[PDB]
């Protein structure tokens, strides 16, 4: 409908979306120019995060009533894909923030007052938020006067150096029930762990909580019998930000290889390499993998936007399918782009090798391909059973 304007034309886009796309294309260009040194040094891109805050991007998924733009999931994915073309690490990291805010808006998982407080901090100060549940729940909350003390360790928190707020799960000691708590980043220790193949600018950090106080008003939920989670489910649709980011990296690789192929004419040939038959085939195959994966991504995002909570839950198997298709397609596209360019694709003078490293992580984000396929099979069997 709006998405894939690069294929289908920008003339059809409403003036507000075109203006927002000018903003995110501008950001992407700056991220692109900065990406090589951040990848080489593996240093966190704080200036990119400052640009995102200054632009207003960080509040676009906050509801209109609290001073955001209430952006649709379809449009959020479009901008994620634009930002990722510039720099995968930065896009994916801020995706967790704009996405989690879309998740909270669509579910009412936060108490009203707490959501209002967080939304105000995002709108007025550009405060950033992420949810950090995974560990190397071992993380523990102890009830104290006024709230809880939290001790533990969470892992893979990619935006953490720039966060203000952190949603963390912990087991309440001596009730054996799990809670979620809104922790201030300034109260935790960010610890560097091993560096990684790609996405190296944002790096891998653990968050360490020793003796962290959460007052009662920043308790999100305690999962007892009866409560129990979120006012209305969303089927985790917001997790489409992940495949959006990997497709944007693939698009950068494609744009690169197309540009190269159009303009590189070796002295062994009378035409550019874009006209060599096996190069045409590789470029055409890249186009088709992108067309198929992006079309499905945006189709599911639009269905999400239009769907009730009950329907959103039923879309989950297809949401997984998108993730598998996009992240696989993105790795294949980068492979083909490198084969088009040839031996120079190995050189750190060109960005393709960085794309080859960065794109790989999509395959190892949950849900794994084997889980996605199993879930598709089970949904197919459930649909057959319901039919009769």
């Amino acid at each position: 409908s709006n998405a894939m304007y690069d294929i289908y034309g920008e003339a059809a886009l409403p003036a507000d979306v075109r203006e927002r796309l000018r903003i995110t294309r501008d950001l992407a260009q700056a991220f692109h120019e900065r990406a090589p040194e951040h990848d080489r040094a593996g240093d966190f891109p704080f200036e990119n995060i400052e640009d995102l805050k200054a632009s207003g991007y960080v509040r676009w998924t906050v509801p209109v009533e609290y001073g955001g733009l209430g952006l649709s999931l379809e449009e959020m994915l479009m901008h994620q894909e634009v930002l990722a073309k510039g720099d995968g690490s930065t896009a994916l990291a801020i995706g967790w923030h704009v996405g989690i805010l879309l998740h909270l808006r669509e579910t009412g998982a936060f108490p009203d007052e707490l959501f209002r407080m967080v939304c105000e901090s995002v709108v007025k100060e550009g405060a950033l938020i992420n949810s950090c549940a995974t560990e190397p729940p071992e993380t523990t909350a102890v009830k104290v006067p006024g709230g809880y003390r939290i001790t533990g360790r969470k892992t893979f928190s990619t935006l953490s150096p720039a966060l203000t707020w952190i949603m963390v799960t912990a087991t309440v000691a001596d009730e054996d029930v799990v809670g979620q708590f809104l922790v201030r980043k300034e109260d935790v220790e960010i610890v560097e762990t091993w560096d990684t193949l790609g996405m190296r600018a944002t790096g891998s950090h653990d968050i360490v909580l020793k003796d962290v106080f959460v007052p009662e008003e920043r308790v999100i939920v305690i999962q007892r019998p009866g409560v129990q989670a979120e006012r209305r489910p969303d089927g985790s649709g917001w997790l489409l930000h992940i495949p959006a980011c990997y497709l944007g990296i693939a698009l950068a690789a494609r744009d690169f290889a197309l540009e190269y192929a159009a303009t590189y004419r070796p002295n062994t040939l009378p035409h550019p390499i874009a006209e060599v038959p096996h190069v045409e085939q590789k470029l055409g195959e890249m186009e088709l993998k992108l067309l198929a994966a992006r079309t499905l991504l945006y189709d599911l995002a639009r269905r999400f936007d239009a769907a009730s909570p009950e329907e959103r839950v039923k879309l989950q198997p297809q949401f997984g399918a998108v993730k598998t298709l996009a992240t696989n397609a993105a790795n294949q596209v980068v492979d083909l782009a490198m084969r088009v360019v040839g031996g120079r694709s190995l050189s750190r003078a060109l960005p393709l090798e960085r794309y080859y490293r960065d794109v790989r992580a999509g395959l190892h984000n949950p849900p794994m391909d084997d889980v996605v396929y199993r879930n598709l099979a089970k949904a197919a069997l459930a649909r057959r059973a319901a039919g009769q």
